[PDB]
């Protein structure tokens, strides 16, 4: 009925000759989670080199609320972007997840309209059976994912609607 494409992509260079080298194998798989219920999406973020989780991030991409635009009224997007990030230091249940010293959120006013998150876990120094636990780091199943491979569950997101970048 439509038809569909594809693309391709090859590099070409010459050999290593180098007088340095780093033993520091780091990949980020970046795995493009479908849309949400509607309007609303986000990724997942991976590092791994082994067969390990050393980190997991979890972005966020949706349109705001009407409490914002509110303050997006009053003031405008040149302070409400301010406002957002202080409304992370006064949020008990951030303060209650930064006590953590392998765990980070950044929050941005991407328009008047719209905003960014992400939440980083730091496997090496996440204390996960409190990661697991903290209102926020509850919905998550950061228990379910440790007990497989880093790669095993990438090929079920594909499986269960995702993508990959």
């Amino acid at each position: 009925g439509p038809a569909t494409k594809t693309e391709k992509d090859t590099l070409q260079s010459a050999l290593p000759v180098i007088e340095n080298a780093e033993k520091n194998t780091v990949v980020t798989k970046t795995l493009v989670l479908p849309k949400s219920d509607d309007g609303s999406q986000q990724t997942q973020t991976i590092t791994y080199k082994d067969k390990t989780f050393l980190s997991l991030a979890i972005q966020q991409k949706r349109p705001v609320s009407d409490e914002l635009k509110t303050y997006i009224d009053q003031h405008g997007v040149e302070e409400t972007q301010k406002a957002l990030l202080e409304a992370e230091e006064k949020d008990k249940s951030i303060i209650e997840a930064r006590k953590l010293a392998g765990f980070k959120l950044e929050t941005k006013l991407l328009s008047a309209t719209e905003l960014q998150t992400t939440t980083s876990f730091d496997f090496q120094v996440l204390d996960v059976k409190k990661a697991s636990q903290l209102e926020h780091l509850k919905n998550i199943g950061l228990e379910n994912l440790l007990k497989n491979e880093p790669s095993k569950y990438i090929s079920d997101r594909l499986a269960n609607g995702a993508t990959e970048q």
